[PDB]
């Protein structure tokens, strides 16, 4: 029987066989007042303390979120739903500590992606009990709000100020601070890492003052809050605002009485409307999300990002070969899971009207225009290939290089990794190659379970990437250093060295997407 004492009272976890070991595993621990009635689009709220035994022996209710139903019975997209009950008493984290108890080991901190729209830390991708065993780091990862429930802003309203899922984060980093020396972990070696939004939202714990003492370093797997989709404006955060109070009929005069308003609606009311608080948007638009609040976010975060204005510490960064080939089955003409996507020029330019929808006419043929320069124009996927890239690489690979670069301008180490193997067990279609969010698993460690039919080669590299991983974490420096490894180089913004990740051999290379990234980030932004 195992009870740690915490600083709100005792808490009673479970043991877990892995790999012929103990973990203990603590799930479900609260770490906030349950954002309910007069406290929903609030900030979190301390905990008030208790007396009983708290058992955290299974995953919490996840957050509020609509959820992805375009493949039912289909598990490529399925086991991303959540597996607990939706509610909106979800403030809740994970504990994973190896047995027999650390002294004072590592803190890795998890933050899950899903658009900022979606998402639970209770996925069994992000299962840290592998982690613990393997490594001997405590695990950490938290849920929080997403959607308008977690960020619905009207800037300077503290009814409703946005970022309240930034704050949920916040509140459990704090937490960790204050507690996870009871389960032998060191408050001073925590890092975080996160994918997708989960990797924009550690970005942004790097600019944010208040997450500034909360950790040491931070691991940005495919995502940054400069991607062009991490971000709201409070233009857009205001308009959305209220068209959500128009749709749910709780328009009113006086701000303070729309929240009131919308205080009173059922979840369900809030999730139905937040797809069409936006007019024109891209698939699984970010309807809801990070806004420049004056508070956890002081300014632009280009601007502070540009000037020098984060935490100074060590970063890896990275992305995978095929980020933008899932997202052309919600809504690109001619695609789909269930056959080879051969689409047409008239297709790829339909698919660039989907996914650019504000853009004037010259920004999409300037997009069309170096995209389309065919090493074979005879080639019949192209067109499709060509979309995939498109995508990737505006919303995801380039604005990470470009964070990379400008983070590591002002002196920290900085390590870039390019993820390019594909899962043998991908249950999604060949054509869409090495998937956003599925090195996720080889991260966590999934494939050195030899039970779960991956080869050999992918329990080697999930092996080595958990070890380059562990050792970022440990001590700043993402090597292997006992079985010959490749040395993995610091970024720098003259030369650009890269790792690539793969079961093969793995390269040191330069300058990825030199050609794509420089129409992305000096041209495009100006139209
Ligand atoms: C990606 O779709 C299939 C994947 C397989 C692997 C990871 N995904 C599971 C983890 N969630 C994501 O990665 C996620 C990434 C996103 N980026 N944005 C911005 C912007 C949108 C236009 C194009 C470029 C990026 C919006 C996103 C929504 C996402 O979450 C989903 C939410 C509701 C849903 F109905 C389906 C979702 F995905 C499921
Ligand atoms: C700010 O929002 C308005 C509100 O329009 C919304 O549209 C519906 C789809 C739904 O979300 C409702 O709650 C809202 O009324 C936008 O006005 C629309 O703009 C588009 C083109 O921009 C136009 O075709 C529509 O006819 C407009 N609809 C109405 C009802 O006025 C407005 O454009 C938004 N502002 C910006 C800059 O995008
Ligand atoms: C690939 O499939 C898409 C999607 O079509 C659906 O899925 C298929 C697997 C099959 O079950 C179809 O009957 C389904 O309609 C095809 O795109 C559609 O093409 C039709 C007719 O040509 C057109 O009217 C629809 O609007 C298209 N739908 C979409 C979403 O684009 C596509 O043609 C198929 N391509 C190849 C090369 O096989
Ligand atoms: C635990 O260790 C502390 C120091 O941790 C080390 O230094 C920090 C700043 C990070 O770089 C981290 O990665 C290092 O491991 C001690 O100050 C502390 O007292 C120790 N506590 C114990 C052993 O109970
Ligand atoms: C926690 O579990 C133990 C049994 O393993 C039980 O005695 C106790 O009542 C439980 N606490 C609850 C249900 O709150
Ligand atoms: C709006 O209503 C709130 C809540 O009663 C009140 O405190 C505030 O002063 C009101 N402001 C205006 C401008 O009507
Ligand atoms: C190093 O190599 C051995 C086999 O030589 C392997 O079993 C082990 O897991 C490897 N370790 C890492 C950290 O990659
Ligand atoms: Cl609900
Ligand atoms: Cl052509
Ligand atoms: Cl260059």
């Amino acid at each position: 029987d195992i009870i740690i004492a915490t600083k709100n009272g005792k808490v009673r976890g479970m043991q877990l066989t892995v790999f012929g070991g103990t973990v203990t595993a603590f799930l479900g621990i609260p770490y906030a007042q349950p954002p309910l009635g007069r406290l929903r689009f609030k900030k979190p709220q301390s905990l008030t303390k208790w007396s009983d035994i708290w058992n955290a022996t299974k995953y919490a209710n996840s957050c509020c979120q609509n959820i992805d139903q375009s493949f039912p019975g289909f598990h490529g997209s399925e086991m991303w739903n959540p597996n607990t009950d939706l509610s909106e008493d979800c403030l809740y984290l994970n504990v994973w500590i190896p047995a027999p108890k650390p002294k004072n080991a590592t803190v890795l901190i998890w933050i899950y992606g899903g658009g900022f729209q979606t998402g639970t830390s209770s996925l069994h991708v992000y299962d840290g009990k592998f982690l613990a065993r393997v490594e001997r780091v405590i695990v950490v990862s938290m849920n929080y709000r997403v959607g308008a429930l977690g960020f619905l802003a009207l800037p300077g309203n503290p009814e409703a100020p946005g970022n309240m899922g930034l704050f949920d984060q916040q509140l459990a980093l704090q937490w960790v601070q204050k507690n996870i020396a009871a389960f032998g972990g060191n408050p001073k070696s925590v890092t975080l890492f996160g994918e997708s939004a989960g990797a924009a939202s550690v970005s942004l714990h790097l600019l944010s003052p208040g997450s500034h003492s909360l950790f040491t370093r931070a691991i940005l797997q495919s995502g940054s809050f400069n991607a062009p989709w991490a971000v709201t404006s409070l233009y857009e955060a205001r308009n959305r605002t209220l068209n959500l109070a128009k749709l749910t009929g709780c328009s009113r005069e006086n701000e303070t009485e729309i929240i009131k308003c919308l205080r009173n609606k059922d979840p369900q009311e809030i999730l139905l409307n937040e797809a069409f608080v936006v007019p024109y948007g891209t698939p699984l638009s970010v309807n809801f999300g990070p806004t420049v609040d004056g508070d956890f976010l002081t300014d632009m975060p280009d601007i502070l990002l540009e000037l020098g204005q984060f935490k100074k510490t060590q970063i890896l960064v990275g992305v995978n070969k095929d980020e933008g080939t899932a997202f052309l089955v919600y809504g690109a003409p001619g695609f789909s899971k269930d056959n080879n996507s051969i689409i047409t020029r008239k297709e790829f330019q339909e698919g660039l009207k989907i996914f650019f929808p504000g853009v004037s006419e010259f920004g999409k043929e300037s997009i069309l225009f170096h995209y389309t320069d065919w090493v074979d124009d005879q080639r019949p996927e192209n067109y499709r290939e060509a979309l995939g890239d498109v995508v990737g690489d505006y919303n995801f690979i380039c604005p990470a290089l470009e964070f990379t670069k400008k983070f590591s301008e002002w002196g920290n180490n900085a390590f870039f990794y390019y993820f390019e193997h594909r899962s043998s067990k991908l249950p999604w279609p060949e054509w869409m190659g090495v998937m956003h969010g599925y090195e996720i698993e080889f991260v966590f460690g999934l494939p050195l379970e030899r039970r779960d039919q991956y080869t050999k080669a992918e329990e080697i590299l999930s092996r080595s990437i958990v070890k380059r991983w562990a050792n970022f974490a440990k001590y700043g420096n993402p090597q292997e250093t006992q079985n010959q490894s490749t040395s993995w180089p610091v970024f720098k913004s003259t030369e650009q060295k890269y790792l690539t990740l793969n079961t093969e051999s793995t390269r040191i290379m330069t300058k990825l997407r030199a050609q794509q990234c420089r129409f992305w980030t000096s041209f495009f932004p100006k139209v």
